């Protein structure tokens, strides 16, 4: 645990608007890149507003393939489900979020992130490793639409890791009208040793919109996103 006093513990840190910083270093089939993002989250409304920039030049993969990787503590948990909010309960010390993302008939991403507070800022620091991609596939060939769909993200307790398991399927729209499936396997573990809320089975409901900043000439993505916990009552 932490200094008891630490003015705000877990949920108390998210009652207002919180600045967010995201830092990602990636390597996909040897194409190395980095991304930074900045914005804010308002968990009362499940609301995220973020702008991401590829800091190394051109992004070697489509932006939509990075949305899931690039802060589930900003989810709106209904009052009646407050006891199932693992993500906020881990704060401020935070949690490790690990994924494997299988792109159907193509490669996989494996990601490891630490999500925690650094002062007033909620920070998501990620490493991403992609292998087994087709150089002419939908990912390295940049054949995905710059858009995003709504999804449910399914959560269960992992009592052995004092954490959670998460799984879900993302369907990316291909430029020919077809669909590129990306199956997500996820686990989160607290960084601290204190108690955390281990949830009953439930899900998060996501809506996401991607756009561009008309005055931004670097390779970038503007993201608006709303996230709401559901599935209990
Ligand atoms: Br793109
Ligand atoms: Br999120
Ligand atoms: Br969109
Ligand atoms: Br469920």
């Amino acid at each position: 645990g932490i200094d008891p006093f630490t003015v705000s513990k877990g949920e108390e840190l998210f009652t207002g608007v919180v600045p967010i910083l995201v830092e990602l270093d990636g390597d996909v089939n040897g194409h190395k890149f980095s991304v930074s993002g900045e914005g804010e989250g308002d968990a009362t409304y499940g609301k995220l507003t973020l702008k991401f920039i590829c800091t190394t030049g051109k992004l070697p993969v489509p932006w939509p393939t990075l949305v899931t990787t690039l802060v589930q503590c900003f989810s709106r948990y209904p009052d009646h489900m407050k006891q199932h909010d693992f993500f906020k309960s881990a704060m401020p010390e935070g949690y490790v979020q690990e994924r494997t993302i299988f792109f159907k008939d193509d490669g996989n991403y494996k990601t490891r992130a630490e999500v925690k507070f650094e002062g007033d800022t909620l920070v998501n620091r990620i490493e991403l490793k992609g292998i087994d991609f087709k150089e002419d596939g939908n990912i390295l060939g940049h054949k995905l639409e710059y858009n995003y769909n709504s999804h449910n993200v399914y959560i269960m307790a992992d009592k052995q890791k004092n954490g959670i398991k998460v799984n879900f399927k993302i369907r990316h729209n291909i430029e020919d009208g077809s669909v590129q499936l990306a199956d997500h396997y996820q686990q989160n573990t607290p960084i601290g040793d204190g108690p955390v809320l281990l949830p009953d089975n439930h899900y998060l409901s996501y809506q996401s919109a991607l756009s561009k900043d008309p005055n931004e000439k670097r390779d970038h993505m503007v993201l608006l996103e709303f996230v709401t916990a559901a599935g209990i009552t």
